[PDB]
DNA sequence: CGGCCTACG
DNA sequence: CGTAG
DNA sequence: GCCG
């Protein structure tokens, strides 16, 4: 078992679902308390279990696995012995965890805002609605649409959304392309948001594209909310349903074709996979990775990539297709 | 012990 | 501060 | 919380 998630395939479904989930509760809880280090360790330990070829049945099978120390091993031990881990259940039950989870789910509310509200005594969505002067316009939209946004989107819905985006993009810039990214590109059959990456084969033609796309989608009556030069747009779209519609979170991202492989890689995730990949790049290879490029700080040069395959090769990693990036 | 991804709106 | 993966 |  290699130490970094980007060094091993991680499929979407696996053989340690219950164990990985429990560890992820503790990771999430650590994030709500601002302990990013503990969040990372619990996420990494959970991800290691996702990468295993069969179920963990005995505590000895954790020996030599990276990211399993005293704490994570105890959680697994308790689950193997009793079917439940008391620490995990205490977190699940807790008013702090439940409220921080509820508040951070809201589009426009992060951990810092949620925590402040929690400290002020606020506990429910209706608590927030009663004091609307305290809310940003983004948070107001997040709160209005919370119920719809809490329901996952199906792949058939995504395909319908992609067609409407493609029509707008085609008018905004003929020849521009739209690529589905995020969890759906990793093979997810449903998910809580839809991500699209837009480019054009002629370098430079994409400049100024996103406002033109947004204006056109707005004119079509499809945009329930958006933030407004820019290159990422975090939207709430109107998605058709039988006899009605629902609100769906859609992200639109533009990249020049020279950067497309990097943007595709970054936006395809998973979140942990990409953090791990960037950590690997810098710490093991001395190269700096982001969604625009890969920089050698010694030679002061950027690696030209024509594909995700190029990027894995330049980092000395075996290629993983998107459906094995579910770290 | 230091480090934990790296951006844009 | 929020957002993204 | 764990790695190196
Ligand atoms: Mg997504
Ligand atoms: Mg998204
Ligand atoms: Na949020």
């Amino acid at each position: 078992m290699p130490a970094y998630a980007c060094q091993r395939p991680t499929p979407l479904t696996h053989h340690n679902t219950g164990l990985s989930e429990a560890l992820e509760i503790l990771a999430e809880a650590a994030g709500f308390e601002g302990s990013e280090g503990r969040l990372l360790t619990f996420c990494r330990a959970a991800s290691v279990l996702k990468a295993l070829p069969s179920p963990v049945t005995t505590l000895s099978q954790l020996q030599g696995l990276p990211h399993f120390g005293e704490h994570s091993s105890r959680v697994v031990q308790e689950l193997l012995e009793h079917g439940v881990c008391e620490e995990v259940e205490r977190v699940r039950r807790s008013e702090r965890y439940q409220t921080m989870k509820l508040f951070t789910q809201i589009f426009g509310v992060g951990v810092k805002t949620a925590d402040r509200w929690y400290r002020e005594g606020l506990r429910t969505l209706d608590d927030l609605r009663e004091q609307p002067q305290k809310l940003t316009q983004q948070q107001k939209a997040g709160l209005q649409h919370h119920q719809d946004l809490s329901t996952p989107v199906l792949r058939s819905d995504v395909d319908a959304l992609q067609q409407v985006v493609e029509e707008a993009v085609g008018q905004a810039l003929p020849g521009a392309t739209v690529t589905l990214t995020g969890g759906f590109r990793r093979g997810k059959l449903q998910g809580h948001d839809v991500d699209f990456l837009i480019t054009h084969p002629k370098e430079g033609q994409e400049a100024g594209l996103l406002p033109r796309v947004m204006c056109r989608l707005q004119d079509q009556g499809l945009i329930l909310y958006h933030q407004h030069a820019f290159e990422r747009s975090f939207c709430i779209f109107r998605l058709p349903q039988p006899g009605s519609w629902k609100a769906v979170r859609v992200d639109l991202v533009v990249a020049p074709v020279s950067q497309f492989p990097f943007a595709l890689l970054g936006w395809t995730g998973s979140k942990l996979f990409q953090r791990e990949l960037r950590r690997f790049s810098r710490k093991e290879k001395g190269l700096w990775l982001n969604s625009h490029g890969l920089f050698d700080p010694e030679q002061k040069t950027f690696f030209q990539a024509a594909s995700e395959e190029d990027i894995f090769r330049h980092l000395g990693l075996e290629y993983l297709p998107p459906e094995q990036r579910n770290a």
